[PDB]
Formats: C-alpha cells, sequence, structure tokens
C-alpha cells in the first residue's frame, strides 16, 4: 500500500 503514490500521476488531468 505504501507504494500507492506510483499511480497518483493518473490524476494529472483532474
Amino acid at each position: 500500500a505504501n507504494l500507492a503514490p506510483a499511480v497518483a500521476p493518473a490524476l494529472a488531468p483532474x
């Protein structure tokens, strides 16, 4: 779970 930031860029358009 600590590695969840790896998906954060997907939110860039929002």
